[PDB]
Order: structure tokens, then sequence, then C-alpha cells
């Protein structure tokens, strides 16, 4: 009963995030068959992280003005629909795709927001930590698997829009399910404007806010570039392959994600014991880590493609744990009354900083380096390199926020602690 509603709605988890990152996996496709540069690559995520954004707050009132089922299930029909609907698109038109990328965004943000709170309904007996826990798996594996699905699709059928086909029909069924399996579950504006104007005065918040825009900025533009740079590398190269890149990609992507996530609780709960502050600490040395390997990246791929993997495994992991570390930075500096509305402002902000744009500014530089340089197969490379420098940056700027809440971790406690007193 309800154990198998939650197994489809993680099921309908994995295969969100497996329709969001299937266009990365066959990105190189999609650039050569609609003659479009990095820029309108970049555009395609860009617009849908925009939309999924700007979506998820509507969808929280959608979702407090209409049931959550229904939402969830329409949503689902309506981005299946869409990514099919995307796959069959002429070459002479490309904004039809990023509206049909903007609007699975809205439906992906839909999903994201609607199905935590019938997983938490489901169950309220303290299985629900484990059942969320499941939900939050679901999300490396959904990436994995989008990166994997895609790549195979387009080497077997040999053409791009399957991959953009198969999705749809798999989604589709699992909405059906999700009716099925899934039992319906069962002066505020004032009060979260005052809750934002008391917000913006938490430093701690603020500056893991700032953090884990920087670690969206990061995932996302890596994500989404690591496999054309990959591709380039080898094009460059004497010997070259792209689907067995991406698929090494996504299968070191959901492994990484699994144990950066279990190697970053653990770490953070030996550091507890220390001191306090220890977790935005290891979220700074990982953040800091990370940037490390996501420098060594560039020059580990010229010599071989293989270093460059190891290089994403490492980095990957620990720019996967520091969520979890993150999240519970969060949980501890804000007050349970104003959580639900600090959490939103931190997601909210953290798409728009980073992840919302990202791809099209990464984009955009390696059009700027290509267009005032001759183009070339080694041109684009080293120009996509380029490009993607500005990430571990971003991930040191990050580590830095990382550091600036350690700072203020134990007073804001202390503050949320006095103020829940009362």
């Amino acid at each position: 009963g309800r154990g198998a509603a939650a197994a489809i709605l993680s099921l309908g988890n994995v295969l969100n995030y497996l329709d969001r990152y299937t266009v990365a996996g066959v990105l190189l496709d999609i650039q050569q068959h609609f003659g479009v540069k990095d820029r309108g690559a970049g555009l395609l995520q860009s617009v849908f992280i925009c939309s999924f954004m700007v979506a998820a707050p509507i969808f929280g009132y959608l979702g407090d003005r209409f049931n959550r089922k229904v939402i969830l299930s329409c949503g689902i029909f309506f981005w299946s629909a869409v990514t099919f609907s995307s796959s069959f698109i002429p070459q002479q038109y490309f904004w039809l795709l990023v509206l049909s990328r903007g609007l699975v965004g809205i439906g992906e943000a839909s999903y994201s927001t609607i199905a935590p709170t019938i997983i938490g309904d489901l169950f309220t007996k303290n299985t629900r930590t484990l059942m969320l826990s499941v939900f939050y798996f679901a999300i490396p594996l959904g990436s994995g698997l989008g990166y994997i699905t895609g790549s195979s699709v387009k080497q077997a059928a040999g053409d791009w829009h399957w991959a953009l086909r198969v999705s749809p029909v798999l989604g589709m069924i699992t909405g059906t399910l999700i009716l099925i399996l899934v039992p319906a579950t069962k002066k505020a504006r004032t009060s979260w404007l005052r809750d934002m104007k008391a917000l913006i005065r938490n430093r701690s918040y603020v500056f893991s806010s700032l953090a884990t825009s920087a670690v969206s900025f990061a995932t996302g533009a890596l994500g989404m570039w690591i496999p054309l740079y990959l591709h380039r590398a080898q094009v460059v190269q004497k010997t070259a392959e792209g689907a067995k890149d991406s698929l090494i990609f996504g299968a070191i992507t959901c492994f990484t994600g699994f144990l950066g996530v279990v190697t970053g609780a653990g770490a953070t709960r030996w550091c507890r014991l220390k001191t306090q502050r220890a977790d935005p600490l290891v979220c700074a040395v990982g953040m800091l880590g990370s940037a490390i390997f996501i420098c060594l990246i560039f020059v580990a791929a010229k010599s071989s493609i293989v270093g460059a993997y190891i290089c994403i495994f490492v980095g990957e992991t620990l720019l996967f744990s520091n969520w979890a570390i993150t999240a519970d930075i969060l949980m501890y500096v804000v007050i349970p009354t104003r959580r639900a509305t600090a959490v939103a402002l931190q997601s909210f902000t953290s798409h728009l900083l980073g992840d919302a744009g990202s791809p099209y500014l990464i984009g955009f530089i390696s059009d700027l380096i290509r267009q005032s340089t001759k183009d070339s197969p080694l041109w684009e490379f080293l120009s996509l390199g380029y490009a993607l420098m500005l990430c571990p940056f971003v991930v040191v700027l990050g580590g830095m926020f990382f550091l600036a809440t350690a700072l203020f971790f134990v007073s804001d406690r202390a503050r949320a602690e006095q103020q829940v007193n009362q």
C-alpha cells in the first residue's frame, strides 16, 4: 500500500532526474544537428533551471490550493508529453526546444515541490526518515541513469531523438501508477515577509546560502559541460571514441554521489566530536579539495582521458558530500517556525545565483574565446577548457563562504535557541 506508493514516487523521482539530465548525454549530437554553438547549448539548461526555480514557489502555492497527488500526476503527464514532443522538432527551429525544456523544468519543479510532502504525509512513525532518504538516493542514481540512458540509446539507435523518445514512454506508465499505488494525502504573506526580513539578518544562513549557490553553479556547469569537454579532448588527441565517455561519466556520477553523501555524513560526524563548527569546516575542506581536483582535471585530460575521469570521481565525491552537511547547517541556524521560509529562500537563491544562466555563462565564454581566435578542434577544446576554468574559482569562493559560516555558527545557534525558548 503506502510502501508501494513511496516506491512509485521514488521511481518517478528517478525518471524526473533522468529526463533532466538526458539532454546532457547527447548535447553534442543536439548541437551538431541544430547548428548551434556553445551559447545555444547553454540556453537549454539555463532556461530549464530558470523555469524550475521560478515555478517551485508557484507550485507550492498550487499545492496549498489544490491536492498534491493531482498536481504531481498532471505534472508527470505534462513533462512526459513535452519531452516526447521536443524529440520531434524540425532542425529549422531551435527555440521550440528551449520552450519544451522550460515547460519540462516547470513540471519537474512541481514534482520536486509536491512529492516530499506526500512522502512525509504517508508515514509519520519515523519510517519517513528512511523513506525520504530513499527519495534522496533517487537523485544521484537519477542523474547517472539519465547520462547512461541517453548515451546508450544514442549509440544503439544511432539517432539522438530516440534518447528523448524512450524516457517519456517510461514516464507515462509511472504517472498512471502514481494514482494507482499512492493514496490521497490528508496575513500569511505578511508573516512570510517578516520571515525574510529577519532571515536576511542571519549571517551564517546567508553565508551558507551563498556557499550552496556556488555549489549549484559548479555542479550544473561541470555536469553539463564534462561530456562535451571529454569528447573535445578526444578529438584533439590522435585517437578518439562519445557514448562510452557519457556512460563512464554517468556511472562515476551516481557512484560518486552515493559515496560522497556517505563519506560527508560520516566525516562530519567524526569531526563534530573535536569542535563545534565542524559541519561548516568540513564543508569548506571538501569544497577546497573539490576545487583543487576540478583544477587538476584540466591538466590530466590532455595527457589522458582516464586521469580526467579519476579527477571527476574525486571532485564529484567531495562536491556531493558537502550537500548533506550544508543541509544540517541550515536546519541548525534557523528556528523551527521560520525553517520553511528559510529553506524556500535558500533553494531559490541557490538556483538563481548558481545553475541559472551558469551553463549559458560557460557557453558564452567559450564562444567568445572561439570567436576571437581561429576555429578548429584544438581551439574548440582549449576554449571550452578555459571557460570551464571559471568553476574552480567559484568552488573556492563557496569554500570561503563555508568558512565564513563556520566563523558565525555558535552565536547564531545561541540566538536560535534563545528564540526557540520563547
